[PDB]
């Protein structure tokens, strides 16, 4: 409430708006079940509807909610494995470690990540450490808050060439109807955008980005409005003349169907435009 979002997730409601509701080119298959403890299962496919490619994956995932941990196992279709432990609030409320390990049989290759966070009133620490081989590598971030206001840094430090390679700031206000986040990366990358829930039903967003020295601006306008509680329709447009279109319909308790197109102006429907499909089940 009072503590601060993390780096990554400034500017996210802005982003959701664009993001969710929509899967151009695809056709995805998902399974999920849940439980506030103990096991849960995510499973996934994709067909990719321009390659013919089908991507499969699944995640299995045990919380020991008594001692905050979440013990979670990751593999997919390119034979990436993958495990994951994570403690919450443990020694410290709230405090967060996690470990993470990656194999690939698929080249012998080998990942391992320590991420680390802190957390409170106004403040929002942390720092992640990547043991790649060519690596390590450290990404450290902060976020302060004041009264609705909200200052971040996220650093990235490479060992092996000894430097670093990414500095980004952000600042920005945010109340629960309303969001303003900037930032930008590099002393190069400049982007805004706002976000206001406008009502119950209605969301909007507007995205700003453009880069120095370049005199060309890019801009988004999305929304999403939530029909009603089984149908959610989302439309957004960019300076590019690209059209979002996004339909969701919970077709039966636990399967919500999402149909959805993507539209090139002034060529609709004239040259070739991408639709998708998806389909979720809850258990």
């Amino acid at each position: 409430m009072a503590v601060p979002p993390t780096y990554a997730d400034l500017g996210k409601s802005a982003r959701d708006v664009f993001t969710k509701g929509y899967g151009f080119g695809l056709i995805k298959l998902d399974l999920k079940t849940k439980s506030e403890n103990g096991l849960e299962f995510t499973s996934s496919g994709s067909a990719n509807t321009e390659t013919t490619k089908v991507n499969g994956s699944l995640e299995t995932k045990y919380r020991w909610t008594e001692y905050g941990l979440t013990f979670t196992e990751k593999w997919n279709t390119d034979n990436t494995l993958g495990t994951e432990i994570t403690v919450e609030d443990q020694l410290a409320r709230g405090l967060k470690l996690t470990f993470d390990s990656s194999f690939s049989p698929n080249t012998g290759k080998k990942n391992a990540k320590i991420k680390t966070g802190y957390k409170r009133e106004h403040i929002n620490l942390g720092c992640d450490v990547d043991f790649d081989i060519a690596g390590p590598s450290i990404r450290g971030a902060l976020v302060l808050g004041y009264e609705g206001w909200l200052a971040g840094y996220q650093m990235n430090f490479e060992t092996s060439k000894s430097r670093v390679t990414q500095s980004n700031f952000a600042v920005g206000y945010k109340t629960d109807e309303f969001q303003l986040h900037t930032n930008v990366n590099d002393g190069t990358e400049f982007g805004g955008s706002i976000y206001q829930k406008v009502n119950k039903k209605l969301e909007t967003a507007v995205n700003l980005a453009w880069t120095a020295g370049n005199s060309n601006t890019r801009f988004g306008i999305a929304a999403k409005y939530q029909v009603d509680p089984d149908a959610c329709f989302s439309a957004k447009v960019n300076n590019s003349s690209l059209i979002g279109l996004g339909y969701t319909q919970t077709l039966k308790p636990g399967i919500k169907l999402t149909l959805s197109a993507l539209l090139d102006g002034k060529n609709v429907n004239a040259g070739g435009h991408k639709l998708g499909l998806g389909l979720e089940f809850q258990a």
